[PDB]
């Protein structure tokens, strides 16, 4: 599923991401935009052999099991395929764990490089929330 900008903002808020660990809704939508272009089915292979899955490109190195990432962990305790569902619940629950792990949203390199410090409020401008 490819979410609309405001559609995704609304889904994220409903699932408790708005201001979660102090990260305003705009931060999450910005991250999703640059990680996946709002596409729940997005995947990308990393140089180390791990794979990133879903709207927030959660990595199989640490967070989900894809059965093809040697020596990895599955800390969200979910198959990576669950991170590609049209329903964002699994991705949101797992992101809550990631953002809580000490480094906040810096875990998402694109967020650090493209969203951090920017006018992220613009990502939710005009949205009925
Ligand atoms: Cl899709
Ligand atoms: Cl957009
Ligand atoms: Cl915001
Ligand atoms: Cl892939
Ligand atoms: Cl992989
Ligand atoms: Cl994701
Ligand atoms: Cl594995
Ligand atoms: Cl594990
Ligand atoms: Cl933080
Ligand atoms: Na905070
Ligand atoms: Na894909
Ligand atoms: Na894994």
């Amino acid at each position: 599923k490819v979410f609309g900008r405001c559609e995704l903002a609304a889904a994220m808020k409903r699932h408790g991401l708005d201001n979660y660990r102090g990260y305003s809704l705009g931060n999450w939508v910005c991250a999703a935009k640059f990680e996946s272009n709002f596409n729940t089915q997005a995947t990308n292979r990393n140089t180390d052999g791990s794979t990133d899955y879903g709207i927030l490109q959660i990595n199989s190195r640490w967070w989900c099991n894809d059965g093809r990432t040697p020596g990895s962990r599955n800390l969200c305790n979910i198959p990576c395929s669950a991170l590609l569902s049209s329903d964002i619940t699994a991705s949101v629950n797992c992101a809550k764990k990631i953002v809580s792990d000490g480094n906040g949203m810096n875990a998402w390199v694109a967020w650090r490089n493209r969203c951090k410090g920017t006018d992220v409020q613009a990502w939710i401008r005009g949205c009925r929330l």
